[PDB]
């Protein structure tokens, strides 16, 4: 069964969105080329939300990639608000 992870990142200022998306896509590239990733930016009332959806068959790969993404998010902005939603079939 496939694992789907959705990561929502609340960014303070829109100027930091480009580096954040670039860093996240770089970590996905370093993991494997079989990992499916989609990125979506949402702007409401001067605030930006970055939505990352990742699909993969191996839960070990998914959990390793998520933790590495969360560490890279924290290095770019210590006060980043992140919500992670993981969907699995059993």
């Amino acid at each position: 069964e496939e694992v789907v992870v959705e990561i929502r990142i609340r960014v303070q200022r829109e100027e930091k969105v480009r580096r954040l998306i670039k860093r996240i896509l770089e970590e996905v590239k370093r993991e494997s080329n079989s990992v499916e990733v989609h990125v979506e930016t949402r702007k409401r009332n001067g605030e930006v939300e970055v939505h990352v959806r990742i699909r993969h068959d191996d839960k070990e790969t998914i959990e390793r990639l998520v933790e590495r993404i969360l560490r890279e998010i924290k290095k770019l902005d210590k006060n980043s608000e992140v919500e992670v939603r993981t969907t699995t079939k059993r």
